[PDB]
């Protein structure tokens, strides 16, 4: 049954592997390092207060005292934890061991944290009208500035060499049922731009099985999903800038 408590969690748990170190292959090499410590010692799982905090709390137990905290700060975690992963205070509190006092702190250096970022250059890839008027009222009142909306093909590699946008937002779908993925890595092709996907079944693309995405943003939206991973992907993109600038 252990397995039946686990298994059901481990899709948004490479999610949040994925948003913490900033890759997939290192997300999910995290979530697969967890499996082999529960292989080596099973008692290692926790009887927290669910079977999914359970699983979020052993990974950070295992990786957080490379460590969870140089890939992203605690502070950072937190607002993702309740932002992106769908904890409550409660609950996310509990993963991170820390009084809800406590973690109320981290979450506002969070939002200190993000504030300070330069806002970014979206450009958004949607073949679905209402979609796309949604995504990028969202975006603007969040503070970043939409550079355009393509709804093809053509219409995005046009705008993304005109425009030169910072952050990609994209379906993983798009009009002909063809991939969003495919047209967006056609585009960019080694190009370091953080894309972030839009999907209403994220679960599918965090099989850790096949090449994913690392931002996955759910459809229908919410603002302080976009927040986090928009924020995320613009730290790790910084890093690396400044790390290749050196």
């Amino acid at each position: 049954s252990l397995s039946t408590r686990i298994a059901p969690h481990l899709p948004y748990l490479r999610r949040f592997a994925r948003s913490v170190t900033g890759s997939q292959s290192s997300g999910d090499a995290y979530v697969s390092a967890m499996l082999e410590a529960l292989i080596a010692d099973i008692s290692i799982f926790p009887r927290a207060s669910s079977d999914r905090i359970g699983t979020y709390w052993l990974f950070c137990h295992l990786f957080d005292q490379a460590k969870l905290s140089y890939l992203t700060p605690r502070a950072r975690q937190a607002f993702l934890l309740i932002a992106v992963e769908g904890f409550n205070e409660q609950e996310a509190s509990e993963i991170m061991n820390l009084d809800a006092r406590d973690f109320r702190k981290l979450l506002n250096q969070a939002s200190i944290d993000i504030s300070q970022q330069i806002a970014t250059q979206v450009m958004i890839i949607e073949d679905e009208p209402l979609i796309a008027m949604d995504i990028e009222q969202m975006v603007e009142s969040l503070g970043h500035q939409v550079v355009g909306i393509a709804r093809t093909r053509k219409e995005a590699v046009v705008m993304y060499h005109q425009k030169k946008p910072r952050l990609i937002l994209a379906d993983i779908q798009l009009a002909d049922n063809s991939s969003g993925i495919d047209a967006v890595n056609d585009i960019l092709q080694n190009d370091r731009i953080p894309v972030i996907f839009i999907t209403a079944f994220p679960e599918r693309l965090l099989t850790g099985e096949r090449p994913e995405p690392t931002f996955l943003v759910t459809k229908p939206f919410n603002p302080d999903m976009v927040k986090a991973l928009i924020s995320q992907a613009l730290f790790f993109k910084e890093n690396a800038s400044k790390a290749a600038l050196e």
